[PDB]
């Protein structure tokens, strides 16, 4: 579904900048919200694409959330960092994403979190201001969002033959030459635990349980990608049909492919992934494996 | 805020070239919709331009909703008539439009409501098909699109002559001399009732009780327009300020200016109008003052 959200997190110019490279984001408006207004980016975006969850944590990472009124040089309450929600939906998955982040801080996070109560559209000056004015100011490092959102040391890809001895063969043939497991033969067909699914040949999240569902064509199937991160796509007219293959976009190894039959109301999408290709970790495990960032992923409103 | 719906009404490549044209609509998708798929076209737009009784009713302007089927020479189940919501706070809203439409009709109404349960993108071949082959086929008249939704035939305006004679003073100052009235003087600023807002001079709808709401600031103010046919936006440099003045299309009347500083829940819009271009029309006399068509936009459930 298409959705929208509004994050004040200093100079428009750079939060406009960054977020507007973010796959899914339609559309990026600069204004102030809710006299003293704050500096705020209004996000149009497509939640089976991007989710509210990556987009909060793009935000997160842009910010300090524990300064008070100012962002880098800028001071001021026009640079004050809060979330403006007009869908009352997202209240719960908002607060719990604030409540997560406060777990990485030792000093208290300073962002408020408010209903969007006025929203005054900025001048067009001020709309694409680094797109006009490539040369402009910006306290936000651009280049980030074409970057890693998260640590990835640790998802480095082993060569062609340590996976040929690590893996089981069916694991090898799908990832490294491209097979297909047979239908209803994965462990991950007919599951439905909470956790999240990770490469196989390099541990990095691929999938959420949360976007899990049931096909019935055999395979696991997902309406989304954990990240905007995660994944690439490649025309694929192999036997004789025109498809689109999904691959690891940091691995490169072959994961399945992605079809438009999927459920509307998610998106549309049908993300038709081998079982072989990926490696199951369960909520309760997946702090202590060193996965403490993706918990949102699995439990958007969950417990923190 | 913006929102999705999804509308089939026989061969989607007249259907998108009709939408594409419409206020609000932000983006259109052809695509087939819930084997056996009715072609079917995605419409984003954005709630505080068109209203969803706007695209309903446009909707069943282009179509005919007996026809089981079929649509003009398109026969078929994948020309079938449907709406597809993938929000449920759209469904009551859906179904007593269908419930409104039936009234005009002696044959039943045998477009299908249901939810969106599939929707496969369509090649972009048929993406923005009319608009990359001209001369490509099109049931539809796509020159309805930029005329009136609704009959404007009553709506005739008089010359100022007549006006001079029929409005008062600060009725004729405001609407033909861009006149301003005094706030909190109207009694349409503190004004609750259920029903439509007509030009004082023209008598068309412009704006809807539903939409109106207390900014406090002494005029009569709105979310937005009763229709995206309603209004026209002037740039205004009166009085050493930047303002958007809001006048009304058909009549040519000043009315008001639109601010930014709306509910930002509404869209985020104020329309301050002066009560002195209006003339209120109270829901239950509507339908018998020749208002029928407008009573969706008062009460979008309902009917």
């Amino acid at each position: 579904m298409i959705k929208e959200i509004y994050l004040a997190g200093g100079s428009f110019w750079g939060v406009e900048g960054y977020f507007r490279q973010i796959p899914g984001v339609k559309e990026t408006d600069t204004g102030y919200a809710n006299s003293d207004h704050a500096e705020t980016v209004k996000i149009v975006y497509d939640s089976s694409v991007v989710s509210l969850q990556e987009l909060l944590a793009h935000y997160f990472r842009i910010i300090d959330p524990t300064s008070l009124n100012k962002q880098g040089n800028d001071a001021g309450r026009q640079y004050r960092t809060g979330i403006y929600y007009v869908d009352d939906s997202m209240i719960k998955e908002i607060n719990s994403f604030v409540k997560f982040m406060q777990k990485k801080y030792s000093r208290p996070i300073v962002v408020e979190v408010e209903k969007l109560k006025h929203f005054i559209l900025a001048e067009d000056y001020h709309q694409d201001y680094l797109q006009k004015n490539p040369g402009g100011y910006c306290h936000i490092d651009l280049t980030l969002a074409l970057k890693p959102l998260y640590d990835e040391s640790k998802f480095k890809v082993p060569s062609k033959e340590e996976l040929k001895k690590s893996l089981k063969p069916i694991q090898f043939s799908v990832t490294q030459e491209k097979a297909t497991e047979r239908p209803f033969t994965s462990e991950y067909d007919k599951f439905d635990a909470e956790g999240i699914y990770v490469d196989i040949t390099t541990g990095k999240p691929l999938f959420s349980s949360l976007n899990k569902y049931d096909a019935g064509c055999g395979w696991p199937s997902f309406t989304k990608a954990i990240t905007t991160q995660a994944l690439q796509y490649l025309e694929d007219k192999s036997l004789g049909m025109n498809r689109t293959e999904v691959v690891s976009k940091t691995g490169g190894a072959h994961l399945g492919h992605v079809f438009d039959d999927g459920p509307a109301d998610a998106g549309g999408l049908r993300y038709s992934i081998n079982g072989a290709a990926l490696r199951f970790i369960p909520y309760d495990k997946m702090e202590k494996e060193g996965y403490g960032d993706y918990l949102p992923y699995v439990k958007p409103t969950g417990n923190f």
